[PDB]
């Protein structure tokens, strides 16, 4: 199976899985079962943005989501990503709704890994049609108002059900290498979750796999386009 790490920002509480039961930001590692959550506030319809970190020396992975009001979430967890990814990666990111639905709209992602140095950095502000340094995935397009939609949307303006999408970059990226003093990686992302369901769902994530990454099958919803079932 696809080994995943990722920070999700999770707009639906599934309890029965592992949420807490609430809106929540998670650091997600082999599982989506996040070893570490945040109670985080989604602000329907608004922009938001995204900012992880993490570096080989503190070795801490953090994620910080916040709103343009200054509400804002974080989540920090210790741990080696030396151990739990392999040394090439490709990074992107996924969303997934389900029985309720929302836009993914990522609207700008920029990503920087480092090795002390090789160094890979990629900045994306505005998405194209056909934007080919981007692998799109299940239901993810971009384009022509410059945004990346990684959940079906429809005409008029509208999330769909059961979608799952993800973007991932399409160089892998060296994102560890054992004689490296420091490696590290930053990702930000801004995004646009809106709803007008009762409640909405899933969410989005960013994630490092295996380069060949794909979207596990039946992993909408809940999985967030992550992992083959909720273990
Ligand atoms: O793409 C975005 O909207 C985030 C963006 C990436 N580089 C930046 C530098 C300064 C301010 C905003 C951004
Ligand atoms: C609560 C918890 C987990 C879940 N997965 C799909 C529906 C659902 C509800
Ligand atoms: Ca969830
Ligand atoms: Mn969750």
């Amino acid at each position: 199976a696809d080994t995943i790490v990722a920070v999700e920002l999770d707009t639906y509480p599934n309890t029965d899985i592992g949420d807490p039961s609430y809106p929540h930001i998670g650091i997600d590692i082999k599982s989506v079962r996040s070893k570490k959550t945040a109670k985080w506030n989604m602000q329907n319809g608004k922009v938001g943005t995204a900012h992880i970190i993490y570096n080989s020396v503190g070795k801490r992975l953090s994620a910080v989501v916040s709103y343009p009001n200054g509400d804002s979430a974080t989540v920090s967890y210790d741990v080696d990503l030396d151990n739990v990814l392999p040394e090439w990666v490709r990074v992107g990111l996924s969303a997934s709704t389900g029985l309720y639905k929302e836009t993914n709209t990522i609207l700008s992602w920029s990503f920087t890994s480092k090795l002390k140095t090789n160094a890979l950095h990629f900045v994306f502000n505005q998405f194209s049609k056909d934007q080919k340094d981007l692998i799109l995935q299940g239901d993810a397009t971009t384009g022509t108002d410059g945004n990346l939609e990684l959940t079906r949307v429809s005409s008029n303006g509208s999330p769909q059900g059961s979608s799952v999408g993800r973007a991932l970059f399409y160089a892998p990226v060296h994102i560890w290498e054992s004689s490296a003093v420091v490696a590290s990686f930053d990702a930000t992302f801004t995004f646009l979750i809106k709803s007008s369901d009762s409640h909405p769902a899933d969410g989005i994530a960013f994630f490092i796999s295996n380069i060949d990454s794909s979207i596990p099958s039946g992993s909408t919803g809940r999985l967030l386009g992550l992992f083959p079932d909720a273990n």
